[PDB]
């Protein structure tokens, strides 16, 4: 439920004044209520709790400390005080003056506060206090963020935070003990680590324990994770931002490179390539603002990262990350993305890149039938849209020709496809074709054919029928063309090289 301020004393009054001799299992729902409910106050309503740091309100720290005393006398100091401990803390947050007093009654709180420094450190004990002071840390950490520097706890956060009994039971590169039940809690993971960097943004030891190569992959996917919620979840912790994390930047597009060879051939790496093509669709610039290793020209960075996409998509063991490469391919083609591509000369590695990605579609393509085919035609549509919106926006065929060739090769190889969508898709983007050819110039000897291109714009959209009927619309306008070309004769030719396979096998 939605809960305010004065709605949250409300709650915690009314739980306060009836919280006497209630079921202690009814308790722990409570306990776990009071815990969830407090995280959505903090969530909706931005600088009410800033106010709380400014102007205390004595009243919601008098009612809160009776649920002191009664939760901590129903621990007995048992595992029932591990369940305790994080609403625990969160009580000691919402009492700004005892947090400089603990630091005569006040005194019983001492006897966890402490204890949480000596349970912080894992010393002695149980696993089970160990893991719940962690959780209780992480909250407390996730929760300071909000405060702005009124240090109050801000040095309670540097002294708990920075130590070692926060990072080295987490952030260690070896002994990954965490819990039995889950192998890393990533969500406390993700919790830490962001939290960590927006209280210090320019410390980078934290960035460096994980993104070392040698630093197991588990925390190579934590940390992918926290940079799409930093790159999403923004406005809160507003002041710090991703730009300080640009520079360090090399080793992520060199890990792309390394995941996406391994995931060619446990099994945690395809989780954790979605998790980067993701982020990669979230934010097109932190793979690529950088030191333009596509400056040197032996073998261009971003030529190469686009490539490492591309040899995703037609591939079918992995459909769902063909799904966000897909979706990331057709991002980096945007307006304003590609101009990031070079900054020098973009225009020419550009139409390079675009080229030769069109040349290995539409090459893979007309190889064979694929099922996600018609997805990937309905992609091509996009993609014609943006390269000639780019040409607009800039007003040579080593190879451009070549792959434009081999782009309607495959429009008229799919004009016969048993599925209505592709023709329907295909005989609608030639008209995304003759308009690239217009933009180019008149006379359209560069294009010939061309009033049969408008007229398959047209056939496109009237109207959706069975497929008999479209397939005699399609051969007339087939039959309607006159002026040979490289890529008719090449798909004809291939037509009848399937025909002949497809014959073959029918009559054997």
């Amino acid at each position: 439920i939605n809960v305010d301020c004065a709605k949250l004393k409300r709650l915690l009054k009314e739980t306060a004044f009836k919280f006497k001799a209630l079921k202690k299992v009814a308790q722990l729902a409570v306990i776990n209520s009071l815990e969830k409910a407090f995280w959505n106050w903090v969530e909706n309503y931005p600088d009410e709790f800033t106010k709380l740091y400014q102007i205390p309100q004595t009243d919601m720290a008098e009612c809160a400390e009776k649920l002191f005393d009664l939760v901590d006398g129903f621990a007995e100091s048992t595992k029932r005080k591990a369940a305790v401990w994080p609403l625990q803390i969160i009580l000691l947050i919402l009492c700004p003056e005892i947090i400089q007093d603990i630091s005569e009654n006040n005194m019983n709180k001492k006897l966890f506060l402490d204890s949480l420094r000596k349970a912080l450190a894992g010393h002695g004990g149980s696993r089970q206090l160990t893991e719940s002071a962690a959780i209780a840390c992480v909250k407390l950490c996730k929760a300071s963020t909000y405060i702005n520097w009124e240090d109050n706890s801000v040095i309670f956060l540097l002294v708990q935070s920075m130590v070692v009994d926060l990072k080295n039971l987490l952030f260690n590169p070896s002994k990954p003990f965490s819990r039995g039940s889950q192998p890393a809690d990533v969500d406390l993971m993700i919790d830490c680590l962001v939290s960590c960097f927006r209280i210090s943004p320019h410390n980078n030891q934290h960035f460096k324990i994980c993104l070392a190569q040698n630093s197991p992959s588990t925390f190579h996917y934590v940390l992918v994770n926290s940079l799409h919620r930093i790159i999403t979840n923004s406005a809160l912790d507003w002041w710090p931002k991703i730009d300080a994390v640009y520079c360090h930047s090399v080793e992520l597009r060199n890990m792309f490179g390394e995941t996406l060879h391994k995931a060619v051939q446990t099994r945690s790496y395809k989780y954790l390539l979605l998790s980067m093509v993701k982020l990669i669709h979230a934010d097109p610039k932190l793979l690529l603002c950088n030191p333009r290793k596509q400056g040197p020209e032996t073998q261009g960075s971003t030529a190469e990262l686009i490539t490492g996409l591309v040899q995703l998509v037609p591939q079918s063991h992995m459909p769902e990350i063909a799904q966000e490469a897909m979706e990331a391919l057709l991002v980096l083609h945007q307006l304003d993305s590609i101009d990031l591509w070079n900054p020098d000369a973009p225009v020419e590695t550009f139409w390079e890149i675009s080229s030769q990605m069109l040349f290995y579609i539409c090459k893979k393509l007309t190889s064979h039938q694929m099922l996600s085919s018609t997805e990937i035609l309905k992609w091509l549509r996009e993609i014609l849209i943006c390269r000639n919106k780019f040409l607009l926006k800039n007003k040579t065929p080593p190879i451009c020709r070549q792959a434009q060739t081999k782009l309607e090769v495959a429009l008229y190889m799919f004009l016969w496809n048993p599925d209505t969508e592709a023709v329907l898709v295909a005989m609608s983007c030639f008209r995304h074709l003759c308009e690239e050819a217009d933009i180019r110039c008149s006379v359209h000897n560069l294009l010939p054919n061309y009033n049969t291109f408008m007229e398959f714009a047209s056939v496109s959209n009237m109207m959706s029928t069975g497929r008999a009927a479209l397939q005699k619309r399609v051969m007339a306008l087939l039959r309607r063309i006159e002026h040979p070309t490289a890529g008719n004769t090449e798909a004809w030719e291939d037509t009848h090289a399937k025909w002949e396979q497809a014959t073959k096998l029918i009559l054997n």
